[PDB]
């Protein structure tokens, strides 16, 4: 009824899409993981007539459930799909985007690691993103490669219309007691990745994690302090 939708509002297999700013929306679905369910995120959008995905919804059938749901709230064919990283929270799902029309994108390095790992792989490869700092415009949107911090491929995307920041994996919420799942995270890099975050992105008026509640710019240091900490 208004509020950020939680992990226990949201059955695995459901998807639900929160208005984040004109013509921008974040994507929430839920998961299951070894045993525990989880939340995650993603991005939509507005790109003229068409929208542009910003990653999966973390698994084949609620990446089909997104475009039901798109199509229910929004109404606009979703024309490509950039993912974040390799993970199957944003990959996941791919093969029925590219099934559904979608045009599947990730960094070089992104599909380089869903490969090895066995996830799934995004056609297209996002050239002008291999060094941190690096920037390209993408429809609507500009990405971001901070370096290595969640993973070493993650990915930030910027929507400069809305001056809105979806973190991915790299930013956590503010609830963070820890840092996720830090499996294949650079706890080292993290914190200055972030910083980088920080400097390019100054204006940002809501942050979106890649799990949890967006905010504003405190999510990135806090997540800079709980990755430190948890370091510690
Ligand atoms: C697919 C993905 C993955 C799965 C499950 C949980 C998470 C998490 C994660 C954890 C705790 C969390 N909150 S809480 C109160 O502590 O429980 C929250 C939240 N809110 C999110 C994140 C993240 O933090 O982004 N991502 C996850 N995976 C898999 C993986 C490495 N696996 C070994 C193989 N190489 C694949 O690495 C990764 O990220
Ligand atoms: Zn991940
Ligand atoms: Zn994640």
């Amino acid at each position: 009824s208004g509020e950020y939708p939680t992990v226990n509002e949201i059955p695995v297999g459901e998807v639900r899409l929160y208005q984040i700013a004109d013509g921008v929306w974040s994507h929430i679905a839920t998961q299951s993981f070894d045993g525990a369910v989880y939340p995650s995120n993603g991005l939509i959008v507005r790109d003229g007539d068409e929208l542009l995905l910003i990653d999966t919804a973390w698994g084949a059938k609620n990446t089909a459930a997104l475009l039901a749901e798109i199509e229910k709230q929004i109404g606009l064919p979703v024309t490509r799909a950039v993912s974040t990283h390799f993970h199957d929270d944003r990959v996941g799902g791919v093969d029925v985007l590219r099934a559904a029309g979608v045009a599947t994108y990730a960094s070089p390095s992104t599909r380089r690691l869903a490969e090895a790992e066995g996830n799934e792989i995004p056609t297209h490869s996002l050239e002008g993103l291999s060094s941190s700092g690096d920037a390209v415009r993408f429809g609507p949107v500009e990405l971001f490669y901070p370096g290595a911090a969640h993973s070493t491929d993650n990915l930030v995307v910027y929507v400069p219309s809305a001056n809105v920041l979806y973190g991915g994996c790299a930013v956590h919420e503010l609830s963070s007691t820890s840092a996720g799942n830090v499996a294949d995270a650079d706890l080292a890099e993290w914190p200055t990745s972030v910083e980088r975050i920080q400097k390019h992105y100054p204006e940002a008026e809501v942050v979106i994690p890649g799990h949890g509640l967006p905010g504003g710019l405190d999510l990135l240091q806090h997540t800079a302090n709980v990755v430190k900490a948890h370091k510690n």
